[PDB]
């Protein structure tokens, strides 16, 4: 139990840790699980907080390119330690007044801080997580781990490339 | 160190647990300590969440009756496990749309869950706290502990009479 | 076994600790148990001592207004660390001489200090308990915990309000 | 850490356990200590409860014959787990009504149960003590231990005989 | 194993510790158990040593008054840490030459020190026991514990009255 | 020491683990340390093995774009569990015969497996590491962690973008 | 503490365990120590009991030949677990009645069983020791250990031979 | 786990530790076990590294004289902590440029460092092994352990002589 | 495991420790056990070393008087920490040249030091045993233990006397 | 303390374990230490037993070729678990009768079995050691370990070659 060492259950080429929670999807609360994405690829990413003073360009970019992700049989889910009521309020607030507006990416609530601890992204002194990202294949196996310091974000193009690459490895062998 | 027994540091006739955090006070972020209230009485209470579908009649009632509490040398502080950004958004939201509206009672953030564990109010399976209330005298001594189940709230009149009674006991002897 | 942290078995939204003992009811010794109140609400409260120099206004007020509590399907029981013989002598002594006088509220003896430790009210250095109050619903679930400092007592009106509120929550949903 | 094995600090020919408390002496509350009896002999005895249905013949007999004990440089103290208020009420109640009446033997209160555990007389299941008696010489050394069942009491003549014998041993050598 | 605390097995109102040994009875060696006295009362007492320069007035007095004890359905047994050969020699020695002389009270040998440790009378530094006495009812329940410092002995009259009182309590209720 | 959990010393926003070793630089053995890059940015990455049947496009791409990394004050270092003699032979082998050819990127040796364990990349079952990449700032603070499953490699463009982003955050504040 | 293995402090060519006690010498009680024999040889032997039905031929033989032991600068001491009062009575009884009669060998009392445990001769189930013998030189060094079953005793001639042999070894070298 | 003491599983006249791995045999990768050599003698030896600047005299000498070992029903296997790809490249490189060239002795890979630890040859600070040699009989029993320091190597003639001696001992008794 | 206290398994009136080994009997190696002497008496003794510069008068004396020991149904065995080859060479060497010469007493070997440790005679600092002797009855029960300091040996006459005494005790009762 | 693993203190390129003892040198008893060979090379070897039926070919061969070893600044010492008296008798016995005869190689005694345990050669079940050999350089650093099974011995030519090789490595660098 040395700080954040033993807490993390995330290992590559191993079954990704199981999570369940309440997500705001299409403006309604829903129950979501990891195994709901079996037989399909999943991009699962963590961002620090809602209602901050910085534009959520990552979520907006991922949502605007969502049909490009499911054109290769992949879903995308975002997570935060906020509650589903805060997520709904963040969506329901107009983007001009510092909000999300309509979004097509499910917003998962980690109010118990447990999903964050399983994936090793929770910051004890901060009370929230860092900016992180995970790729999970059809069989629920962790294939990629990316972890950034807080200011910096993640690129949609890189995630597309990585998912296509992992799928190509799944289908064929090795490329020269 | 199981459940809420060993975690709770709150005891009556003992120095109340020390807390510090960031609060939305009069619309701006501020840094607040417990010792900022030394020499005065303090009503420190918890509520489950922001942006819920239930009217926050407790906070509104306490804030509307603030001159009665200040006239007897007492301040009032509310706490929740939400971030200061969520508190600010909840205040800035119109009350007709479900928001708090303007308030004169500081909203303290307990994003790290530590304040909740100190006072024995955090619910592990829920991710938030129950509805609890504490009275702290001029010297920072816990005088009263009140814990309700989640649905039911607290009455401003009872808090007024309790604080007046504690002050009267401080000034003089027992009454016949 | 850190002082009084681990001794208390009282948790909210959990089954209230089981207690049994000998009570002075209607001037006679009787055997009383917690489960004797199943199917009804129960106001279970503690007070420091018998035969003291202060007036027992709490017990007298609760007993004098017992039909209001019984009209909402609720019983009331008082507890102390005194023996049943002391309770009987306190009742049998005229109230003008400093006694209790006739009472309609059962007086429960906690001579072994076990009930006090279960509910986390026993004061080790004093040899008696503080002023505590507990509400238990039809199913034996703790709904409310109130702990005052020794000088200050409890209000019958607040207890009535809280019992009515919990019952209303039991019957209907949430009120706006 | 058995029920009454490790708790008892009472050993013969060893210094008697130190005790302090509040006693009803001549109708007034007083502070009493073991070392207040240094340089004199002390008969320290326990009895189960106040305000019981049985006659306190032991206390009455010891008090009525107090000049015999004082004529051989010896005091007598009685102890119980009742509070000093119960002792005062028991004395103030007329003996015809079942009370103690006026008494010349101090009544020591053990509400914290500590004195009872030091002398190994506290009964855990009952919440009070058995009938025990201890003799302590001028130097605070335990000379005699006597433990009876709850029904059976002690004799004043035997106590006087034992005190005279111990004093004679203190002065001279051995008698043939 | 703190000194002589955990060693003692003797408790009031609990089954008395079981003992067995070799006794000099009527001038012959015999095997004796505790259960040989079931259905009768038993006075079991200890004395320091044989062949000392002090007259054994206790043993002589108890033996001379044996018909008084037998007339109330009671036996008496004496014990010491000496061997049965020493007891036999002490009896066979003329009383004028410092011996015991003929006796009607069995002398039990505790050469292994185990009986002494069971009843909490053995003195580690002395190598023998103190002067102790125990009363055991028909069912083998310890009713009275008396422990004297080494110089002082016991009175036969007190033992008679104690046994009569315990028997009276067995037969009927409390006396007024 | 639960598998690879406690072994890893690599944490974000914390000083990157210290490493030292022998590197093949410009065709010669040299001693290299982490502190040799203090006051400059460093891209530290791992690759599985030398002399394999798969072309090392990652190393070749990083080396060919070295002047573009150096224009933003950044070095690049590669690590493997192979010995410096294996690295030298791999470089000293023509690329047409399945070799590295000349390279401008230092090749570090992790023959003791310590560097891999510190950065949490070593695979116990296979005896080498996965494909990992780390960004370290001027002050030796870990800024970003990337872990790919073995088949899939890393992109020079993404690393350049991330380093530019971290540097921009270092210089200015936050961008809208 | 495995039975009797760890209790014994007796080792050969090592300083013999220290003992002190009360001995009957010339018919008077005396305090005796091991170091009282320094600079002088000592034969220290253990026998089971006093006042038994078997003639003490060992003690009588050793005493009758005491001048043949002190003529080679050697003392003899006997020990038993009996008390000095029993030893005195055993001496003060004529041999025709089963006694020692006058004796010139000191009789040491081991009432605390500690000397026996140090020399590893105490029998737990018996309550006394076996028949044993030890030789100690001028410097307090154990030179010989002899241990017999209870029924069999020791020979004075063998002890004389052994003491002469050890003294001759002290004076000169090995003999051919 | 005292450094390198408990790791070693090799013991004379005991079943040799079991090993399995990948070897370069006749220019192809193969799977090899220890039990593949049952019914034959086996010379299992370690050497530090591949591609070093020193000449591999041991391997070349053993391979060039392999028919002598095979004529006495003996196999030879070499091991190192390098990967099978490094072994294949070392063989494929011409001997003029510092390679093995063609070899008839299998090259076993110990990339996991486990075989080295089982046979007690791994050097923790170096990252490789020392030069050690082991003889294993038909039944898989270790007959000899030889451990040279790093510079010094092993002789083919001595190994042949030792294998012949062990076989002769197997066939018949001791020779005069 | 305190030095040599815990090692010894030899206790009186208890079954003697089991031993097995290789003995030189009548000039030939034989396998010998303790149970080979069941149903008859055994004298088992130790001596320091073979081939020393001191004449082995003990062994010679025991062997020369062997028919006198056999006439009372008793065997004699000697033990040492030397190997059977050393024993055979010692016997096979002429007595004039510092040897044993022919002997009729079996010479047992304790090369593993186990027999010596079981009987508590082994000396850790010197690597051999002291001079000890043991008597074992028909039932394999240790009857007498003799331990001499190294210079001094044992007497055949005393052993004969002791064996005759033990046998007489076995047959009859006690002698006067 | 797992069998023979923790006992061994011998490791390559480390200071060889320190030993001291008694040796038979030129027919005389001498005291020998390991540090007596500082500044010279040392061949320290073990052999099973003395006086065995097998010819001591190893010792005789090493002794007859001692001038070759001394011409390269090297000493030779043999060790066994036998006593120095056995070594002296083995030398003094004529070689025709199964002895060493005159020898120029010191014979060291390991009667305490400690030297054997330090070098990991002692065999617990047999009570002696196997055939092992050790090379120790000028600075007392263990430089080779060789462990043959008991039937098979060591060759003088190989030891000479190894010592020459180690000395040549000491003088200059590696040879091609």
């Amino acid at each position: 139990a040395d700080h954040s060492l033993h807490l993390s259950k995330a290992k590559i080429s191993k079954p990704a840790p199981y999570w369940e929670g309440t997500a705001v999807i299409d403006g309604e609360f829903k129950e979501l699980k990891l195994t709901d994405y079996r037989g399909k690829y999943l991009v699962f990413f963590f961002y620090p907080l809602d209602f901050t003073f910085v534009c959520p360009t990552e979520i907006i970019a991922f949502g605007d390119r969502l049909e490009e992700f499911r054109s290769i049989n992949t879903e995308v889910v975002a997570c935060s330690v906020d509650s589903q009521f805060t997520h709904l309020a963040w969506i329901n607030t107009p983007r001009r007044q510092g909000g999300l507006g309509p979004i097509r990416i499910p917003l998962l609530s980690d109010l118990t801080h447990q999903i964050s601890k399983d994936y090793g992204v929770y910051l004890e002194d901060s009370g929230h997580t860092l900016r992180g990202l995970f790729i999970i294949d059809d069989k629920g196996i962790l294939r990629q781990i990316t972890l950034n310091d807080l200011p910096v974000g993640r690129s949609v193009d890189e995630t597309l490339r990585l998912v296509q690459a992992f799928q190509y490895t799944d289908k064929h062998g090795e490329v020269c």
